[PDB]
């Protein structure tokens, strides 16, 4: 049983591509530290993402200084899960509380443990897996982090709970109706 709205996104997107350029002649890239599971399967299914105030101040400010002379590329991670579960570009400045297109490219669970040896200059050298939102990753070390990414051979991705978010976000729009209908 696979759902249509992911069978959709699957004939409409080349998710996971073979031949992605991860040593890349410019660009910027940025960690992406989501609340939830929830949020980054809507993310991909409706193209768009939202940070927080401060956040969506630096990406809109990196979006228009790159001027398409490079993508700007967002490395996803669900605050406490262990592992990067994809990769977006950034696809427009922040619209005004404030969120901008993504084009999903990688969607795949890659353990933290396949990332941990990269360490960040610019953050008190720690693990890029100890990155909080919008840290940017140094186009070097975010090379290696996309190749790694790239080729390594995932077991699962959020595809495998697709069906399980879709009645979520299904059930959470009927339970907040019935209730915003008994506060009338
Ligand atoms: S608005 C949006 C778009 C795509 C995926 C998720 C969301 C969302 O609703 N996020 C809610 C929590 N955000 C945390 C950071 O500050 C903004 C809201």
């Amino acid at each position: 049983e696979s759902h249509p709205v992911l069978e959709k996104l699957k004939a409409a997107h080349s998710y996971n591509p073979k031949e992605f350029e991860w040593n890349l002649k410019s660009g910027r890239v940025f960690i992406i530290k989501s609340y939830s599971e929830d949020d980054i399967h809507r993310s991909i299914k409706y193209s768009i993402w939202c940070s927080t105030e401060h956040g969506n101040k630096r990406l809109d400010s990196a979006f228009r200084c790159m001027s398409s002379k490079g993508p700007v590329y967002l490395l996803f991670s669900v605050n406490g899960s262990g592992h990067f579960c994809g990769v977006a570009e950034m696809k427009s400045p922040v619209d005004y509380k404030g969120k901008f297109d993504v084009q999903w490219i990688f969607v795949k669970d890659v353990p933290n443990n396949q990332l941990r040896h990269i360490r960040l200059e610019n953050n008190d050298n720690k693990p890029v897996t100890n990155s909080r939102d919008t840290q940017e990753v140094p186009l070097e070390k975010a090379k290696q982090v996309l190749k790694i990414i790239s080729s390594y051979k995932h077991t699962t991705s959020i595809f495998d709970d697709f069906a399980h978010y879709e009645k979520r976000q299904a059930v959470v729009e009927v339970v907040r109706k019935e209730r915003q209908s008994r506060n009338k």
